C-alpha cells in the first residue's frame, strides 16, 4: 500500500520494533510467499532464498523483493529476522550464517503468528478442506466490506493472490497441523473441519496425540473464544466435551448448531438449506460441488454469523464464490476432434487432492451435477512415505471411477519403498504411465465422447495439468 | 471512560465478545482490583467478593461494582466470568459454584494476559523491586504523555489508585512469579530485577525449576521484544546466553549497557549516573533512596530510552517520583513530649518487605539517608515456611537495627512450624550478642511496647506484609501516643 494508506494503517497495527529487513529461506516452499506477499506490502524490505524459482517468486519479484536462486551465507546480510520454511535443514549455509551473526531465525507459523498479534485471528484448521474454507470466509468478509488480510494455502481466484493485505483489523489464515506449527497461532476463532490419520510422521503413529494437538490449539483461544466444528466427523464428536471453550457445531448430523439439509448439486453448483439459531430457514447457491463444500461453507457461514455478518452478504459471497487453484479447478471444455478424431466434447479438472477422502469427494462430486460422463483419471500419489499407510485405502477408492490412467508416485525425497510404487497399485482396469513428456498420447486411445478428465495429486502433475490444457489436448 | 472515549479506544483494543459481567473472587488484594478498576472504566460489569472492606473495594462500589463481604454461592449469579487471585482456595463456594454453572474460571493473570493481548505489554518481573519498578516505569511514560494503562501490585501515591486505564496502547503491569501465572502474559518488553529463592513451594523446592520458568517467561517475548535485566544478579549474569532475545542489561557492572555510576544517597534521595549507548552520561536525582532503588530505576530508564522517550521527561519523573504505598512510606515525624515525656522526634517509615534482602535494603537506606537516628524496628514475619527456610538470613539482617520488636508470625494461610517462631529467631537474634529484641504477643499492645525504646533521635521502621500495614496506620493517626 502507499505511504499515506499505510499511515492510515500504523494507527491500527503497528510495526515491529527494529523489523528493517525480513528474510525467507525457501521462499516459495508453502505458504512462505503469502506472508511475504503481505510483508512487502506492509513496507517491509523483503528478501529470500529458493531453488526453484516459480510464479510465486515473480510475483514476490514485483513487489520489490530481492530473491536469490541458491543458499549462501551472503543472502542473509542485514536481515532483521530469518524465516524458515519446514523443508529446510538446520545445515543450510543461511540458517548457519544467521547464527553466527546472531540473526533470529524463525518458523513460518511464528512469523503468521506476528501478523495475527494485533489483527482478530480466523484461524481454518482440519485434516481436509482448510484451502477452500478459508477462501469462503474472507470471500464473505470481504463482501461485508470489513477488508480482512488474508494468508491461503492455495491461489484464490478472485483475488488472484495466495494473500492480500487489507486496512481491516481481520485476519484470516489456514492454520498446519501437518508439523504442529498452528500451536504459535493465538486466534479469536478457529475452524476445524476434520481430523483424519494424516502427517503422522510428526506425531509418530499416535492417532490420539494429533487429536491432542487439535484440542491444545483450541484451547489458545482466549476463554471468550469460539471454535466452529463438523459434528459430522465421529472424532470431533467425541473430542467435544474436551474442548473447553464455546463451540458451535455444524453438519449434516440433526443436533448440528448449524445444519445441512436439502442438499442437491446441479451442476458446478450445490443448493441447500441452512438452520441456524434465532434464524429463519437459510436458501444457499453454492458455486461449489459436493456435499464436502456445502460443509465448508456451513463453517463459513457460522463463523460469519457469530460476526454479526449480514446474510445477504453471506449469500452473495457464496453464490460467486471464484474457488481457488487445483481445487476442482476446470480449466476448460474442448473438442474431440485434433485428438482422437471423435465427436463431442471431454472435460479437464484440476485437483490438489491426495489422501483418499479428497480424492473420493472429487469423484463423488464428479459423478453428481454431471451423471452421464465417463470418468477419467489421471492420478499422482504423493509420497511412498504416504502411499504405503493407507494402501488399502487408495485402492478401495480409486477403483470408483471410469477408466484410470496412474504416473509414478512423486518423491519429493523419500527414498523408493518398494512395493509402495505405482505398478504395485495399478493390478490391486488400471494402466500405467511412465513418460511424463507424453501424456496427451496415452490420454487419446481412451476418450470417448462424452468426458470428464481428472487430473489429481500434488506433486508437478500440476504443471502437467496446465500443459494439457495449453495444447487444448492435441498430442503433438 | 465516557462514551465516545471507549468507542476510540476500540478501534485499538476490541471488547471480548459476549463477556458482559465480570466476577472478581478475592476482589480486595493482590492486582487484583487493579484489573476490576480497568475492567470498570472500559465499561463492563463488574462484582466481587472479599472477607474485609478496604479502601480498594471503596473505589470499586464507587465506580459501579457490586461487591459481597463473604463467598457464597450466589455471589457469582449472572456472571460471565469468574476471576480467581492465588489467595482463594479451588474448594471456595463461589469456584465450586462457577464450575457448577458452567462458567469460565480463570486465573488473575489470564485477566491480566488479555488485558496485554492487544496492548502494547511492558511486564515487571523478578523476585523484588517489582511494585516500585512498575511505578517508575508508569510515571514516566505519564510523564511523556504516552498515557499509559497500568496495573501495579500496590497503589501508586502520585495517581491515588493501584491501577488506571489509559487512552494509549501501553500495558505496563507487575508480573508475579509466585505462582507461576506470569506465564500467561504476552509482552512486548519485560524487566527482571533479580531471581532468588521466594515462594520455594510452588518451584517443588528447586531452584532450577524458578531459572527455568524465567526462561521460559522471557521466551513469551516475540523474536523483536526485548528483555531488560540486571546483570548485578548473579543468577542472571549467569543465564543470560539461554534467553534467546535482545536483551539489553543494566547495574553497576562495568560490562553493564545501561551503567549506574557515582551513587550518593542523601537523606530521602538518590543521586548517580546512568551510562548509555550512544548517549552522554546521565545525571539523575531520584526521588527514593537506596541503592536498590538506583537499579530499579535503571530499568525504567533501559525501557524508556529503548522507547525513545525524551531523556527530559525521564528526569522529570524520576526527580518527582512520588513513591508506592508501604514501600519506604514516610508516615511522618512526631513530638515525643505526648509519648513519653522526653523531647525529640520519632520518624515513622512503612515497608512492606518480607524477604530478608527487602529488609536489609530498608535498613541500608534508613542508616544512608539518616547515620545519627536510633533505628528502630517493628518487625512481623510473613508465613512459617519462609521463616524455616532463610531462618538464618532473617537473623542476620533483623541484627542490623538498634532495637528490635517482634510480632509473632502472620501465617497468611499456613499452619505452625515448631522452631521457625517469632521468639525462635529472637533467641538466635539475641544470642549475637549486639541486640536484646522485644516479643510483642499482643499486637494492639505496640505503641505501648515502643514508647520505652524510643530515645529523642528516632526512625521507627514497621516492616512486613499485611496485618503489620494496619499497625503502621494507627501508630500514625495515634501520633505514637502510647495509649
Ligand atoms: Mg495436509
Ligand atoms: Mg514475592
Amino acid at each position: 500500500m502507499n505511504t499515506q494508506q499505510l499511515a492510515k494503517l500504523r494507527s491500527i497495527v503497528p510495526e515491529m520494533r527494529r523489523v528493517r529487513h525480513i528474510h525467507f529461506v525457501g521462499i516459495g516452499g508453502a505458504g512462505m510467499g503469502g506472508i511475504a506477499e503481505v510483508l512487502a506490502n506492509e513496507g517491509y524490505q523483503i528478501s529470500g532464498s529458493d531453488l526453484a524459482p516459480n510464479p510465486v517468486t515473480q510475483q514476490l519479484m514485483n513487489l520489490g523483493a530481492t530473491i536469490y536462486f541458491n543458499h549462501r551465507p551472503e543472502n542473509v546480510r542485514d536481515a532483521s529476522v530469518v524465516v524458515v520454511s519446514s523443508a529446510i535443514s538446520a545445515d543450510n549455509p543461511e540458517i548457519v550464517a544467521a547464527h553466527e551473526a546472531r540473526i533470529p531465525v524463525i518458523r513460518r507459523a511464528e512469523m503468521l503468528a506476528e501478523l495475527m498479534r494485533f489483527r482478530h485471528g480466523i484461524a481454518i484448521a482440519g485434516t481436509h478442506g482448510k484451502t477452500t474454507t478459508t477462501a469462503m470466509v474472507s470471500s464473505i468478509y470481504a463482501e461485508a466490506g470489513l477488508d480482512p488480510t488474508f494468508v491461503n494455502g492455495g491461489l484464490v481466484k478472485a483475488a488472484g493472490v495466495h494473500a492480500r493485505l487489507g486496512h481491516g483489523r481481520y485476519l484470516i489464515a489456514e492454520a498446519d497441523e501437518s508439523d504442529a506449527s498452528f500451536l504459535h497461532l493465538q486466534p479469536m476463532v478457529a475452524i476445524v473441519t476434520n481430523i483424519e490419520a494424516d502427517h503422522m510422521d510428526t506425531y509418530q503413529g499416535d492417532f490420539e496425540n494429533l487429536k491432542q494437538t487439535f484440542i491444545n490449539f483450541l484451547h489458545n483461544l482466549p476463554f471468550y473464544g469460539r471454535a466452529v466444528m463438523c459434528v459430522d466427523d465421529p472424532v470431533i464428536r467425541e473430542l467435544l466435551p474436551r474442548v473447553g471453550r464455546q463451540t458451535t457445531t455444524y453438519g449434516f448430523s440433526e443436533d448440528a448448531d448449524v445444519r445441512v439439509e436439502d442438499y442437491q448439486q446441479i451442476g458446478p453448483q450445490g443448493h441447500f438449506t441452512l438452520l441456524r439459531q434465532d434464524k429463519e430457514p437459510m436458501r444457499v447457491t453454492l458455486n461449489a460441488p459436493g456435499r464436502h463444500n456445502a460443509l465448508n461453507a456451513a463453517a463459513a457461514v457460522a463463523v460469519a454469523t457469530e460476526e454479526g455478518i449480514d446474510d445477504e452478504a453471506i449469500l452473495r459471497a457464496l453464490e460467486s464464490f471464484q474457488g481457488t487453484g487445483r481445487r476442482f479447478d476446470f480449466l476448460g471444455e474442448f473438442p474431440l476432434e485434433p485428438v482422437n478424431g471423435k465427436s463431442g466434447t471431454a472435460m479437464l479438472v484440476d485437483d490438489y487432492g491426495h489422501h483418499p477422502t479428497e480424492v473420493d469427494a472429487t469423484i463423488k462430486a464428479a459423478r453428481a451435477g454431471w451423471p452421464d460422463k465417463n470418468l477419467v483419471m489421471l492420478f499422482q500419489p504423493h509420497r511412498f512415505t504416504r502411499t504405503r499407510d493407507l494402501y488399502d485405502d487408495f485402492a478401495n477408492v480409486l477403483t470408483q471411477v471410469d477408466t484410470l490412467l496412474m504416473l509414478e508416485v512423486y518423491p519429493a525425497g523419500e527414498a523408493p519403498i518398494p512395493g509402495a510404487d505405482s505398478r504395485s497399485l495399478c493390478r490391486t482396469d488400471p494402466i500405467l504411465v511412465p513418460d511424463p513428456a507424453r501424456v496427451a498420447e496415452m490420454l487419446a486411445p481412451v476418450l470417448t465422447g462424452n468426458d470428464l478428465i481428472l487430473v489429481q495429486g500434488a506433486g508437478n502433475i500440476g504443471k502437467i495439468a496446465r500443459s494439457l490444457a495449453e495444447i487444448k489436448l492435441k498430442p503433438q
